[PDB]
């Protein structure tokens, strides 16, 4: 989907995650966040429309993206192992890497 | 999946949306719909099984699913920015388009 | 997601779904183990990873998630028309298929 539609899914999700009670709320929320990855990692920011595909400044956002679906894969397994905890601590984590990614492209 | 599993999932989940009352429902729902739609864009309806790849009977169909994926991701996105009304006022534009798709190739 | 994230997702999708009520909650679960097969069917378990991608070994992964992505798309046609109690049965089925395959390449 759109590039700031999965983000504002991502930020949404996270909500989720702080406040939600077993593993199973975490994990499906977790999943949302991989399938939000998943839908816009071929999408494009709108500040970044006009730039080559092959431009340094996309491809840095391309990696980026990569960033994410990786750490959202790790705290997945932290929640299929049933640590419902230590998967909120890698949420914790994955916020300051999604509100990063999100402020350099917002515009 | 299957095609017509997917169809009878976007059209149940248009369900869930309506009787939905925050934004979290809404937009999970509409993910499922984008969910639905990833995992059937592949797929072909019972009654085109024996057309042609490139035929434009076949070719119809694909760009039809394009503008139903592409009216789903509108929808995100106005359920995104926290538009809960705005966003199942398109999901009723969006049983629109689901149901005239599904009826064309429903047999 | 890495592979065994998604096994232990199916596995705990498959709990949700015996104890679910509704067709609503066994056909979410059911996308929700298809989400996790299609993040996953690009992985490699980790006693499978220093064996060549085209080897029969692992050749035998690879089809073999192709009947796990094909049951589940079976389970979710059936909870499709409504039927809730033929697609749990339908899951019952399932779990031997995911319970054969993870314990396959667990270690
Ligand atoms: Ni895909």
């Amino acid at each position: 989907a759109d590039w700031e539609a999965a983000m504002l899914t991502l930020l949404m999700m996270l909500k989720v995650i702080e406040k939600a009670d077993n593993a199973a709320q975490v994990l499906t929320a977790l999943w949302f966040m991989a399938l939000a990855a998943h839908m816009a990692a071929l999408a494009t920011p709108p500040k970044l429309e006009d730039k080559s595909p092959a431009s340094p400044e996309m491809i840095d956002f391309r990696v980026g993206f990569e960033e994410l679906a990786t750490e959202i894969g790790k705290a997945i397994k932290l929640a299929a192992l049933g640590k419902v905890k230590e998967a909120q601590a890698a949420a914790e984590q994955l916020k300051t890497t999604v509100n990063a990614h999100w402020q350099k492209y917002r515009s």
